[PDB]
């Protein structure tokens, strides 16, 4: 089932500026549509050279990340302009998010309230709430991949990016190699078990861990001690860092890092919990 892009040359369209992001399989790149002066970021993905290669993108796993991403449009997701290719690049002409990670911003700005949390927290329910909404796991939901629109106002709206592990989940659960970061991975990815949506609840859980307290609930000194305390379930509420955060919050979190994930509190169920339903 794979499918073409556009083969004419990228530069004869566009001009590139600032570096957005870059990391082991590709790069961003701020860039100006000629035609209409209009903003993106170009995402250069690195094909694969050979059948059996380790190195560059599967022409698999980049079309569904393309795919996925031309079912999208919804404020807190980024959205597809156009697409790309040559022999070594599938060029993905994607929307412009300009404010940074929100990595970037909570480690540059001071501790965060519980209302400055719920404002970002809200607006990845959202954009989560309608990716599962579409059967869509993201799979790699973290700070870096929640990019502020603009960095300099009190509340920060958002958008997720990096859909290069997201699949569809049309049979409830994929069984496919599909490992992120050992800091936000729920323990069904740990453990190598059938996935669905529910593990992009547990990383919201993280997520929410790290927006109130600065730091990271499971993370150990190498990856392997990060994913046996996953698995585990070793975390906990360290007084030093939640003893001004309501309980409302932590029970939040607790019910988002469950190890089963029928148990786990799913995106609509995060949504009525007390501590975010008006
Ligand atoms: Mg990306
Ligand atoms: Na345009
Ligand atoms: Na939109």
């Amino acid at each position: 089932h794979m499918t073409v892009f556009r083969q004419e040359n990228v530069d004869d369209y566009y001009d590139t500026g600032e570096e957005l992001g870059s990391g082991q399989f590709a790069v961003v790149k701020k860039c100006r549509e000629k035609s209409t002066g209009l903003q993106y970021a170009a995402k250069f993905i690195k094909k694969r050279r050979t059948k059996s290669s380790r190195r560059g993108v599967s022409r698999e796993d980049i079309e569904r990340e393309v795919s996925i991403l031309k079912e999208i449009q919804h404020p807190n997701v980024i959205t597809l302009h156009e697409v790309y290719e040559n022999k070594t690049d599938v060029i993905l002409i994607l929307e412009l998010v300009a404010g940074g990670e929100l990595f970037d911003f909570l480690a540059e700005k001071e501790s965060l309230t519980e209302e400055e949390a719920t404002e970002f927290l809200k607006q990845i329910l959202n954009g989560v709430y309608y990716l599962h909404s579409l059967q869509i796991a993201h799979f790699d939901l973290k700070p870096e991949n929640i990019m502020l629109l603009d960095r300099n106002v009190p509340k920060p709206r958002i958008k997720i990016i990096d859909f290069g592990l997201a699949h569809k989940i049309d049979f409830g659960n994929e069984f496919k190699n599909i490992f992120g970061t050992p800091e936000f991975v729920a323990p069904e990815i740990v453990n190598y078990e059938p996935l669905g949506l529910e593990a992009d609840m547990w990383s919201i859980g993280v997520i929410t861990y790290i927006l109130l307290s600065g730091a990271s609930p499971f993370l150990g000194d190498t990856k392997q001690e990060t994913l046996a305390n996953v698995s585990a379930v070793n975390y906990e509420f360290e007084d030093e860092y939640f003893s001004n955060t309501s309980a409302l919050a932590k029970d939040f979190i607790r019910r988002l890092l469950v190890k089963d994930p029928k148990k786990r509190m799913t995106i609509q169920d995060s949504l009525q919990h007390p501590w975010i339903k008006p």
